């Protein structure tokens, strides 16, 4: 019978036994490898992922990695993946630069294991903080309050797939919420929520769209690619549509406007992540964002509740080092040097 169109992500309630295993597995890996960027750990990542993760998590992620069917949302919420000791974590640093990665080391092991079970290899992009490592602290900055970045707060972060301007954008993403006391909803948008291929969607297969770099003669790409009936997406609502300098053709902007009108009714803002929740996303199916918020506060019965500022950890991964090899550093096949749709950063 009828197709069952996904409108929300799969919600997995992590158990106390699973939390405890992940903690003690994380603690063992820190003692064994020191840090999650250790080359000996990375080379044997999939082995540790499949051997050390709780069975149910491994099944969920293994199934998800190869699932591009009509019923797949392209996002999983792992509720209560970790217990965050808020007093040990201490105050949120002023910016991402202030993050203590010694503190976050266990979290980066746990996150890399989740990517390893897909299977997928964690990667870093020069397009993102000159690399910034395999794990990124996403903290609101007062200086970059009304910006279209993770460092943003005061404004809503319109739905986007990560790095729509790169031909070698992340395959999978994980967002580990350490703190979300402001109670900011995590917005998600799946191309699968559209259902069957329609004429509005078909126009997005044309490589007539500008994909500008993060907040004239640039190269163009297709918004939809992959299988013609069940496609993959590269989309940035703020950079491709709502940016004056997008440099779109009238035909291209119209097709993007027509698409946006359909897509915006499908955005899911129902999920407000709690501390210790992780959102695992297939970056080719599901776009992400987050609503506008005043960092360090929430409002209850018309009263301002001051709180600790939002703190989230982002990890990105690629399922094949082979494909991206032309754009990665010679001395590091996990470091992507791509700047814009095939073009590589010219440093000297
Ligand atoms: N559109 C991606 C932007 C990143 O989330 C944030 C950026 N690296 C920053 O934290 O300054
Ligand atoms: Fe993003």
């Amino acid at each position: 019978l009828t197709l069952e169109i996904p409108t929300s992500p799969l919600i997995i309630k992590i158990t106390q036994q699973e939390r405890n295993i992940l903690s003690n597995v994380g603690n063992l890996l820190v003692k064994a490898f020191g840090n999650y960027e250790n080359p000996d750990y990375i080379a044997s990542l999939h082995l540790h992922a499949f051997q050390l993760l709780p069975e149910r998590i491994t099944r969920i992620l293994s199934q998800f990695g190869s699932d591009f069917s009509a019923e797949q949302y392209g996002a999983i919420v792992f509720q209560g993946l970790i217990e965050v000791d808020q007093d040990d974590l201490g105050p949120t640093p002023p910016n991402w630069q202030g993050a203590d990665y010694g503190k976050l080391n266990k979290y980066g092991f746990i996150c890399s294991l989740l990517h390893g079970a897909v299977p997928s290899k964690p990667v870093q992009y020069y397009a993102q903080r000159k690399g910034g490592g395999l794990l990124h602290a996403v903290i609101p900055d007062e200086k970059m309050a009304a910006t279209q970045t993770g460092s943003g707060s005061k404004t809503d972060l319109f739905v986007h797939t990560e790095d729509a301007f790169l031909s070698n954008q992340a395959d999978f993403l994980s967002f580990l919420y350490l703190r979300n006391e402001e109670r900011v909803p995590s917005t998600l948008y799946s191309i699968r929520s559209h259902g069957k291929m329609n004429p509005v969607m078909k126009k997005l297969f044309e490589p007539i769209y500008q994909c500008p770099k993060d907040a004239n003669s640039g190269p163009t790409a297709s918004v939809l690619y992959g299988n013609r009936e069940l496609p993959f997406i590269r989309f940035d609502a703020a950079e491709q549509i709502f940016n004056e300098n997008a440099g779109q053709t009238s035909e291209a902007l119209g097709n993007l406007m027509d698409f946006w009108d359909e897509a915006k009714t499908l955005i899911n803002s129902d999920y407000i992540p709690n501390s210790g929740d992780l959102i695992f996303v297939n970056n080719h199916l599901c776009a992400h964002g987050r609503s506008a918020f005043i960092a360090g506060q929430r409002i209850e019965n018309g009263e301002i509740i001051k709180c600790e500022r939002r703190q989230m950890l982002r990890m990105m991964s690629k399922t094949s080092l082979i494909h991206i090899r032309s754009v990665t550093r010679t001395d590091d096949p996990y470091f992507i040097m791509e700047e814009h749709l095939g073009k590589i950063f010219d440093l000297d």
